[PDB]
């Protein structure tokens, strides 16, 4: 017995390895991880306590490419091969997807100790919003921040925001080069140009107030653009490599929060603290229950976060509404009749209460949010091994879970002819959402306990959206005025564009152009302008 003579050759083989020509060493630096990764997946598939893992050729990268470009097609293929729960590798991360209403329950209603949203999201949002708020703080702090913000999102606030938002839409029709309704009776617009502008203008005026809205008439508006460019998915992957747009982002966060603090300190200086906007509200109502006050910097940062949370969701949504309606003059016609009925042929000024008597308008918003959920995937990082009910699967800590209610929105089983835009599928069901039973309060108000609805555009559980009613108010006013003022249609041979999922906000693929025409060519919009 001389195995020892073989152990010598292990050592010998090792030294011959280190002496390979650089050409072959490089090749082996490639081939070894490639082979190991394939061997690893084969072994992994034998485990019974793990959901099926989607096969991938390139290590670390995983299924990133296909998930990035066409996530719903990716989900549908995986769902056919493996069923509703499956994992895939995404740039060094393992993502476990749970499709359908049971998936909604598993992720949105997960125990606070099981999963973390801030662990998934903070590296992307913290540099944009600033420190101390949203995901740069314990969940209990987030809960109270949401409570604070909801305090300026009351029915009473919406009654005051509606004429403010309407003024901004009319000003945009009057003054924007995309319209100029006093000078032109027809024109062509790119809805991915107009809607972000209309969105920030209307949200600024109502949530931040007249001063902050005035700032957007200046070069200052470009900081918002800069801040926005630091909010892309490459910041998800590489949170900070010293790139140009990273620093413009940091600069913008400091400059914009600086402007908000300036106004906050000015208002406190003059005791000019009213009930006009979210700034007034947070100045009066931002003390945590342990008695610690939000700093002025944190208040400013939270303002940025709130405006940002409403910016891309709403802008994408009003863009899709215009795009679906552009090939549906029958739906424009039907919405126009409702406007004439509810507002007495235009004789009534639009109010928040009359908005609630516009079911078809609200069903249009509801249906667009069904077909175009602006966030195709929501994430949590798994913090404790999770057992998946009625399976033998365990999702270990360190994995991520991914939930996609927008995918379920597009399934025939839950919405017949799911790829058909039909506002009447919501007849006698025009509410933005509603708790279909028992409620629960995580610290920012009573919300639905069950999150099993196949329709979940605002998510659910502790991380549930609080901007839903603001969004309906904003989109409601905006679409009410579009409908009463304009008709619109596609250029010849154009139709509803397919979604672009790469910004991870489900935008229409540009350029998404429509042609508008004034319903009343001679109608003038009053007020002064240069
Ligand atoms: C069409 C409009 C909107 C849609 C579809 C939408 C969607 C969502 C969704 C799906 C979530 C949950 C994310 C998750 O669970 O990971 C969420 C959370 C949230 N959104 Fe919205 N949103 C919209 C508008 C707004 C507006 C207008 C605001 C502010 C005025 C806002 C602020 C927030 C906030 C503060 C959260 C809580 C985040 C958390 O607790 O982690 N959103 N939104």
């Amino acid at each position: 017995s001389i195995v020892g003579e073989a152990l010598e050759y292990v050592n010998i083989g090792l030294s011959h390895f280190l002496a390979l020509p650089l050409a072959q060493r490089i090749s082996l630096i490639i081939i070894i991880p490639f082979i190991y990764n394939i061997v690893w997946q084969l072994l992994y598939s034998l485990r019974k306590d793990r959901p099926p893992l989607v096969f991938y050729w390139i290590p670390w990268v995983g299924s990133a490419v296909v998930y990035w470009m066409k996530p719903y097609e990716f989900f549908e293929e995986c769902q056919k091969k493996y069923g509703d729960i499956f994992s895939f590798v995404l740039l060094g991360r393992v993502m476990t997807v749970y499709l359908g209403p049971k998936g909604h329950e598993f992720v949105f209603n997960a125990k606070l100790a099981d999963v973390s949203a801030e662990a998934a999201y903070a590296h992307l949002t913290t540099p944009v919003f600033g420190k101390g708020v949203i995901y740069d703080c314990p969940n209990s702090r987030l809960m109270e921040q949401k409570k604070f913000v909801k305090g300026a999102l009351t029915k009473e606030a919406f009654k005051s925001y509606v004429p403010l938002i309407a003024e901004e839409v009319y000003k945009y029709f009057r003054d924007s080069k995309n319209f100029r309704l006093n000078e032109r009776t027809t024109g062509t617009i790119d809805v991915m140009v107009t809607q972000p502008e209309m969105t920030i203008f209307t949200a600024s005026r109502s949530l931040l107030g007249k001063e902050m809205r005035a700032k957007l008439d200046t070069d200052f508006a470009y900081l918002y653009s800069d801040l926005d460019k630091g909010f892309t998915p490459i910041n998800f992957v590489f949170p900070n490599l010293p790139l140009e747009h990273y620093r413009k982002r940091d600069h913008a966060q400091k400059a914009i929060s600086g402007t908000y603090m300036s106004l906050i300190k000015e208002r406190r200086k003059n005791n000019d603290i009213q009930d006009r906007d979210l700034i007034d509200s947070l100045m009066k109502n931002s003390t945590y229950k342990d008695g610690v006050k939000m700093t002025d910097q944190e208040i400013a940062n939270l303002l940025i976060g709130v405006l940002m949370g409403g910016q891309h969701t709403s802008a994408a949504t009003s863009a899709w509404i215009l795009l679906h309606l552009a090939e549906r003059p029958d739906v424009q016609q039907e919405l126009y009749e409702e406007q004439m009925r509810v507002l007495d042929g235009g004789k009534k000024e639009l109010t928040y209460d009359l908005l609630q008597e516009m079911p078809l308008l609200n069903q249009t918003i509801k249906e667009t949010l069904r077909m175009h959920h602006p966030l195709h995937s929501l994430f949590r990082k798994v913090m404790k091994d999770m057992h998946v009910p009625n399976t033998s699967y365990v999702i270990p800590a360190g994995y991520h879970v991914l939930v996609s209610p927008g995918y379920t929105h597009l399934r025939d089983e839950y919405f017949p002819n799911a790829h058909q835009f039909n506002i009447h599928r919501w007849n006698n069901d025009s509410a933005s959402s509603y708790s279909v039973g028992e409620e629960v309060d995580y610290g920012f108000g009573a919300i639905s306990k069950g999150v099993s609805s196949p329709y979940l555009p605002f998510g659910g559980g502790r991380h549930r959206c609080i901007g839903e009613h603001f969004a309906y108010c904003q989109l409601g006013v905006l679409m009410s005025i579009f409908i009463r003022t304009l008709k619109w249609h596609y250029p010849e041979g154009k139709t509803v564009p397919p979604p672009d999922f790469t910004s991870m906000v489900t935008l229409p693929t540009g350029p998404a152009k429509i042609i508008w025409e004034k319903r009343n060519p001679e109608q003038k919009i009053g007020g002064r302008h240069h």
